[PDB]
C-alpha cells in the first residue's frame, strides 16, 4: 500500500518527533541514507524499520537518556513510545522482514528522522499532484 | 571504477565546494536524494550530475549570483568552475547518460552538495576499511 493513510500516520509521527528534543535525539544510528548503490522503497522502509528498532531497543533504559529531572523523564518516554509508533507503521507498510543494513556512517537520530520525514513528504506528494 | 582516486578528485572538489558561500547556493536544485525506490550508483552518480550540469548552466549568467563586488563575482566563477569540475568527474564515473529525474521536492545546492558529499565518503571508506 503505496498511497495508504498509514502515510499519513508515519508522517504526523515524524512532526511530533522532529519538534521534541531530549537528551537522546544526539545519539547515532545507522545511516541507511549513505548508500549508493540503493535498494527499493520496500527494503528502505524495512531498512529504516530496523535501525529505528535496534535504536529505542538500545536507548529504553539508557543511563545518559533517562533524564535527571521529571520533565527530562517524560521527554525520553515520549521519545520511545513515538519512535515504536514510526517502527509499527514502517514495518506494515514495508510488508518485508529483510534488512542487510551494510551502511558504516552513523547519523544522529535527529538528522536521522529529518531525512526520513523529507523522503515520505516525497512519497506523499507523488500521491496527489 | 569504483575505488578509483575519481573519487579522491571529487571528495576535494566537494571539500572545497561545501565551505565557499556565495549568493547562489541558496538556490534549488532537484532533490535526487529523496528517493524510496532508489536506482543504482551508476544512474545515482548520472542523476547528481543531471542537476548539477541544469544548475550551472541555468546560474552561469544569473543576475542574482553574478555578485555586486569583486569578491564576489570571483566567488561565483570559483563556484561555478568546480561545479563543472564535480560534473566532469561524476559523468565519466557513472559511464552513463541516462536520467529519469522524476523528483519534484527541491534542496539548495548547499544542502545538496553536503548530501553528495557523505555518499561520497561512504564510497570511500567501503573501499579501504
Amino acid at each position: 500500500h503505496k498511497c495508504d493513510i498509514t502515510l499519513q500516520e508515519i508522517i504526523k509521527t515524524l512532526n511530533s518527533l522532529t519538534e521534541q528534543k531530549t537528551l537522546c535525539t544526539e545519539l547515532t544510528v545507522t545511516d541507511i541514507f549513505a548508500a549508493s548503490k540503493n535498494t527499493t522503497e520496500k527494503e528502505t522502509f524495512c531498512r529504516a524499520a530496523t535501525v529505528l528498532r535496534q535504536f529505542y531497543s538500545h536507548h529504553e533504559k539508557d543511563t545518559r537518556c533517562l533524564g535527571a529531572t521529571a520533565q527530562q523523564f517524560h521527554r525520553h518516554k515520549q521519545l520511545i513510545r513515538f519512535l515504536k509508533r514510526l517502527d509499527r507503521n514502517l514495518w506494515g507498510l514495508a510488508g518485508l522482514n529483510s534488512c542487510p543494513v551494510k551502511e558504516a556512517n552513523q547519523s544522529t537520530l535527529e538528522n536521522f528522522l529529518e531525512r526520513l520525514k523529507t523522503i515520505m513528504r516525497e512519497k506523499y506528494s507523488k500521491c496527489s499532484s
